[PDB]
């Protein structure tokens, strides 16, 4: 038993078993089902008027396959549309935002298949999971204008959920996840593929990544690290021993280079003073991201990005203006 979804473009048709799985307390196949199709409307004008003429139950066999089926018909039936004098949908885009959520949203849920062991963590540790909003990600891709110049790293990309969507937004020449854990990194190798399957099957186009097992502190990233233009890193939970030893590392960034993350590397009230020369803040603009609305973590108060630019500039001009009265 099974229920079947063509694809808009003509890849294979995605495959769901009866019963249909459930993925945590409010994602199920079914809802998965429902806003795949809801989505491809989105997608699709012609499809969404072919669609509008319609009840569901989502505890039926017969009542979801009838659904799968009136949407294979549309989608065959746009197809011979597009075969007619009509233009085919445009061939390969970005995905809209709204669209892209769910993409990963369902690209999670295909491959995180045991969410649970991912707080199977060591706790007080620079393992400590947690994944980052979507909304933030997003924040952050519309604040940051990026362009084919630039290289992206998420350094510890947990199953790499932010390099997909920023891959999916943006046009870097690469983009990068780089995590040490097994756990998240095991699951990324699955979410890759997912992700790369589920672009295909909507006919949506990325950027190009890679997830990889490894170690930001290694050697080998060092300079890797000095010739990334945008770093993503979500250090919350790392302390101020790794957060020190990257300092090291950005040190070496070119003019310009660009860091998000959680906590600041250099505290943002920072002026140069005669004892601090030595540290990081006198490198680099450091600012506050605006709060996302209604937004409260654990803290009570809104969770916080922080956003910090390479300008030596601010080096410059504390040397200059000691030959100064
Ligand atoms: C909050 N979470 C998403 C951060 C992830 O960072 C991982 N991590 C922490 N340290 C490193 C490291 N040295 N090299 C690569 N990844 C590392 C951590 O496993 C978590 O999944």
């Amino acid at each position: 038993l099974e229920l079947r979804l063509k694809s808009p473009v003509g890849a294979e048709p995605a495959v769901y078993p009866w019963p249909l799985p459930v993925y945590d307390k409010h994602h199920d196949a079914a809802h998965e089902i429902i806003e795949t199709i809801r989505w491809v409307c989105e997608e699709i004008p012609d499809l969404k008027l072919a669609m509008e003429n319609y009840d569901y139950d989502t505890k039926s066999f017969e009542s979801m396959q009838r659904l799968c089926d009136k949407y294979n018909r549309a989608i065959d039936s746009i197809h011979q549309l597009w075969k007619g004098t009509t233009q085919p949908m445009k061939l390969n885009t970005r995905p809209s935002t709204g669209l892209l959520r769910h993409i990963l949203q369902q690209v999670y849920n295909h491959s995180v298949t045991d969410p649970e062991k991912l707080n199977n963590y060591e706790p007080f540790s620079p393992e400590v999971y947690g994944e980052t909003s979507f909304d933030l990600v997003a924040q952050m891709i519309d604040e940051i204008k990026m362009t084919d110049d630039d290289l992206f790293v998420d350094l510890g990309s947990g199953v790499g959920q932010v390099v997909l969507q920023v891959a999916a937004a943006t046009n870097c020449k690469h983009h990068y996840g780089v995590e040490k854990a097994d756990i998240p990194a095991k699951y990324a190798e699955t979410m890759d593929r997912e992700f790369r399957k589920w672009m295909k099957w909507y006919g949506k186009k990325h950027a190009e990544y890679t997830l990889e097992r490894g170690d930001f502190l290694s050697e080998e990233w060092r300079e890797r690290i000095a010739n990334t233009s945008v770093i993503f890193v979500n250090n919350f939970a790392f302390g101020p021993e790794v957060d020190h030893q990257l300092k090291e590392r950005f040190a070496n960034m070119k003019e310009g280079g660009r860091i998000v993350s959680s906590k600041p590397f250099a505290p943002l009230n920072f002026r140069i003073n005669s004892r601090n020369l030595s540290d990081i803040g006198t490198i680099m603009r450091v600012v506050e991201l605006s709060p996302l609305k209604g937004s409260v973590s654990w803290t009570g108060k809104p969770v916080s990005y922080y956003l910090h630019t390479i300008d030596r500039t601010i080096l410059e001009n504390y040397f200059s203006s000691l030959k100064n009265p």
